[PDB]
């Protein structure tokens, strides 16, 4: 594999009886991968594009990569190690990934903040690799909004945000914590639209992103007088729209080259000279 | 748009996760169709390339183009008019080509001096005739230039019946007015050649066995049975298939390469 | 079973809805297990035949066979036996051969010094069993090349060569060893080309195989700059057109009589002098 | 190729690994056809064998094959023609063979005189008839000699007809100008005999029941009935089943007889 | 279930989108389950008919069970018993039987006798228990023929003998060895043609039973020169036709009434005298 | 044989080891196909039974045959003929059947005087309306008589139709010309009656209700909309489905009645 | 989930190519699993309703609950907790219910007194709260009666009692037992009616049910010189109509929300004022 951009999608043309289209990158599963494997940015395909209309991207990424990878240790620490499948999911709001290891189930809560029964933050480097990792969060829509933007598909159509709803959760999950008990501002209009209408297909979002509406008066009311959250038993997300959406878990896999033969050495010969009438 | 004259194009399919892989062209059906189409040459894909160590293609494209059309006409004139499904089959030796109309079956067969009178009629034939062994030579060139991971998956079955006819027909004409050329022989004989070991054995392969010269006068290159049979270039006697040729678009798309772009660094996500 | 000549095939002709037809010898898994099986040549169908264009068949063999067999001894020493079912696979290079034992699974890998990872040869019996069963490979494939040059059959057309590959490959490979750090030859231009195009259909073989063209030189120049195998993480092997094949792993089964009657000693009668008009 | 009047040839089939195995010949397909199409003998398989415990074969078969074939065109000629799919059926007694045609259906009654006034016609029946009692006898003659392991499997089932046939003809003829013959009235009544329990069974039977022999005059071997049923020999009445004849050709093949051979001692492999 | 004659069959019509038809007596598995059980004669739906033509059958019969019964318990000593599921097999020719109870696997050879590697009898009360089921098997047997001989069933010609086969095998071994070590006696043709011919279906087996033919001399010289048996690595049976065949494993089921309710105490009422016009 | 008229039979069908079960008599697509073959009484299955606490039957059902026959005539006069496969199905009120003829379909209505002028088919139409109560209350009879393990699973949709004309009919010659019968009203209301709860409540049941009496003048027992439906005994209005009558005749066979008996204990087996 | 009248039921349109019909309610199944966990009357759905031509609901009720609850709580003492899946079934006549939970099966039988082989009823309390029990069960099935006569719904030609035939039974059983050991009472006839004929549809019930048929003599007598059960080896039921019935075992499920999202406060828009043309 090699150079991306940090946030943008490739999408591959399927042939089947039709032509279906995997968005599989949708670089997701492999940015989570690389978080938790602590792997530097300059280690990463991200390394060394225009950077930016992001800025700091290396920094924020570094931190909240030691801080995920150290997440990860601690809780593995406790268990065996016996010397993964990579396939992740993730419940949300708190964003908690949850790999396989081969026969054993492992599960890690990043932004567990976004927690009612957890909370007990509390420890101040916690709230710093916390508070990177919804950075790169941040980063990484934008990755992909400013891609889209520039970068039209014939598939845009049958294409959707679906898979990125949970960065977006957290990201407006987090944006009002950090706001009801600190600096004064509300939601982010842009993630909290994505995130509210998650069919969001491509073409619709490139054309009508710029700008879309502020949120309703009455929804920041039904914001404040309750919660993004209705928490009921499984969690109720709400808004901008006033609709309440259950959260569904998603599954991040990807594959690749699997056996993946080489015909570019092969001698290549010139077939006219020879005399066939 | 544009292709080569004798050109495939490999197109990869995925089933299970496998990967098959049609040869989809084979651009013979597509070129069957311009034929009976009666379609001039510059009017075709394959206008305005190289062009070519194939002295003049489109003239002898042109001729074999009207041959054809014209045959068609003369097989469907004493029978009933339509305002069809596109798939056809070739019997051979004869190189009879089998239509269906949406109903009724048709039959046309071009060189019919082959097995089962006008001169203009054997223009039209060896005009085809060669056409066909510039195809051949097209798919050859292009073969040998543009290498590709599904090689060692595919063979030349498809292409035996013009083969076939290129050879019989240089039989012919060379009985009764050179000996059958040794590499469309070849490619005749063994259609299971795999693209790979063809670009790479192609140059040379063997000349014609001479026992089986002297079986190709003393007989000849067909046992007619009853159903007809091939002979050598290996003393193989194989029954030679009837072959189908389809071909589908994916359905008619749209193109973006209009579509408004957006500058989408200049707003606040922060 | 009876006599069957060293490298020789049989066909069968398959009917189900059209005639299917299998190789199954390929005589290779028979051969494998007598060399597992530590059998003695004169123990073997091949015994007695005209033997030879082959030089000192019986000997090679033999040594490969003991060879073999104290290999399976040694693998299966540090564990337990408790008194096996029969298929074999062959990763390649190295040809290890993985049997089962009805539970447990076995590994063991004849011509090692085809490793990286494991060198070290470092017995000169080894050396000698190694070397054994490359020529026993070699006379196995000129023992198949000479019997289909002389057998033609209608499915010719149909077949190919795949399931040799692996001892051709090893043929090959150990050429190559012994000699960069030995005598100076160059690899086999036959097993070599057998062993790039697999996919030779038979008929095709006995038409085309004499001569067919010597190593192309820009090929001889890669093979030395760089090696027969690349290897990637599985390997891949080069040329003799230039191509980089995945090696495939392949497994030999074989059955047998499983059930078989009777009908030759069965009573015979004679219907016609009963008259019934 | 040569086959000996009234041979089966048995074809091992694998499916689950288990083998099957058709009897497909049964030559009887074969034979019906051969007589429709009113061939001579010796234009057939069975030409040209020892020949025989069978008297005079070939006349009676050339008889029995020119009434056939007049039967059919006689049929024929009342309906329109053709420039025909293969699969005949045979209800019984009157042995009516039923063929069609690709679309219309033919039906045609050899031995009419059976149930349901030219001496011309009166000779091809007792024709047919004949060659039926000559065809078992060849299948009889053949499956004594030739034991095969699937014999266990097979019975005479797809035999009856011809068996019916023969035996109601017999009666007739004997009635109306000898007992009807013990070894057919055997294996007419039971269909279900398998090959090799025959051949150990055969020499010889038992004769037929004195009682049954009363039942057979009192009334007949068959009870018409609304479709017909077979009486005897064991007092049984078996409803006549309607039998479907088809053959296939495994796809019409190539040989390699002729495929020129190398000598691959010589080369060097080490 | 109720009163049955020894040997007789039920033969019950199914209908699916045919008839089809279950033999299911055979009245065989039931036999067997019967002489595991060790139950006495009298005990059994066998109990006081004409008998016979079948000399004193109920006293075999109880030897025999005894016989079996003790075998039982002898296999089940020295294995656990916990406090088992219906359906038999038998491998022949021992004619041991392979029930399995729950979890275990047991497998008990009546007729021992008739094995080599067995042999070592030795005991006369084992010698004994074993001709009572080997008498028992003729009585069955001749049951079933002379029920058959009596009762045409339209179905006949759909049916044969192969279930039967383990016991008409069996009656022809032991009444081989107990001839050739002992009384004169050749073979019984009859047993010996049903055991050869398991195809034979009932009609034609009415029919063609009296008399069948006597063995062929040529059979009766390879009988002695060679034996009943090839043993072969599986056993084959030989003749009467001179066939070899293979002898295969039968396994022995039975179904019964399965939840069944009771209409026929339920009150009938008079429709007639209601008037409806 | 021998069937009283209006009694059904239970086939045990298995499955799954499951045991389903056939009603498959219901005996009704055999009398209809009795009453268009126009046969007469003495000619059908129910012939010389008890008879009855059915007064007239024979007469009344020859004539309903004779009136059903001649109706069809009269549809199939004015159309091409034949030399037909069996099934039929009933729209209702009106009682028309709808057979089909190998390609062609035909429909006839009899109870035509039912929504949608001759005496002579007054007649008849009485005595299919006749014939239909005579049917019900034979099935009833023998319910009532002949307890089966199945009936808890078995009720009378099948038999609703007639039932329905049953009622229909007693309406019509009522109001211009009695209040309908209980019986069959209900039974025409609950078409899901199972077998057994119906035996066992039927005597008697309730009578109808006065709201009910009063809603059946002031409106009719069918509200035609646009299909029918049906009102009442319970104030239910329920859409009159078309029913289907197929029959199958397990593929007929033979006796062994007459098979000749051994006697085996004679021979020596020890 | 809200209010719901003692013994009624919901039917629920399911669409499928036709529409099929849930009787799910059946409030059986919720009704078993309050009263195994012991949930006190006033805490359930069926709290406050007109109650009653139902005498004191209420109490019946909840002592039946701590009956039942007790029940639960002495068959799981000598065994684990570690800390179930929602399905129970109904041997009858006990009525014993069957649990399973998330391994361990569990069993337990209300009723008991309604068996032979156990019987020693023999504690006061637990009489009681049998008793208690059974007169919940009648005024379920009442409850259902009622609710049926009033609400008239267009599947009830598709649908039977089949589903409270335990109640029903279990309601008679106890009928009979305290009926001849004590007051003089005959069976009740509706309930009798009901146990036997349980395909009796729901619509043909309605009209039906007032009055049905008394209990024919015959019957009487047969239910006196034998019982209301067979016991065969699985329970016969007897009569009313003199059929003998095998008793099922029943099945209780329900299903719920599942994940269900809210779209009810989602902002309205009111589209007539813009300007289409």
């Amino acid at each position: 594999q090699e150079r991306r951009t940090f946030g943008s999608y490739k999408i591959e043309e399927l042939t089947i009886k039709t032509k279906k289209i995997p968005l599989l990158d949708d670089g997701i599963f492999e940015l989570l991968n690389y978080l938790i494997d602590g792997t530097n940015f300059d280690k990463t395909c991200y390394c060394g594009f225009n950077y930016s209309h992001l800025p700091n991207l290396e920094r924020d990424f570094n931190v909240a990569s030691i801080y995920v990878r150290e997440n990860f240790e601690l809780c593995t620490e406790n268990l065996d190690l016996k010397d993964e499948k990579e396939e992740n999911s993730k419940p949300v709001t708190p964003k908690v990934v949850t790999p396989k290891e081969e026969k054993k189930t492992v599960e890690m809560s990043l932004l567990p903040i976004l927690n009612r029964e957890s909370e007990e933050s509390l420890s101040s480097e916690i709230l710093e690799g916390e508070a990177a990792v919804v950075n790169v969060f941040k980063m990484y829509i934008k990755g992909f909004l400013m891609y889209l933007g520039e970068n039209p598909n014939s598939y845009d159509r049958q294409l959707n945000i679906e898979k990125y709803r949970p960065l977006l959760i957290s990201i407006i999950g987090y944006e009002h914590l950090i706001g009801t008990r600190v600096p004064n501002k509300e939601v982010n209009h842009i993630f909290y639209q994505l995130a509210t209408f998650d069919n969001y297909p491509f073409d619709l979002l490139r054309f009508q992103l710029s700008s879309l509406i502020s949120t309703p008066a009455l929804i920041r009311e039904k914001i404040a007088k309750e919660g993004l959250f209705k928490i009921i038993t499984t969690v109720l997300f709400r808004g901008i729209n006033g609709s309440e959406s259950f959260l569904n878990i998603k599954r991040y896999r990807k594959f690749k080259t699997r056996i993946v033969g080489n015909v570019d050495c092969v001698i290549k010969s010139d077939f006219s000279s020879l005399k066939l009438d």
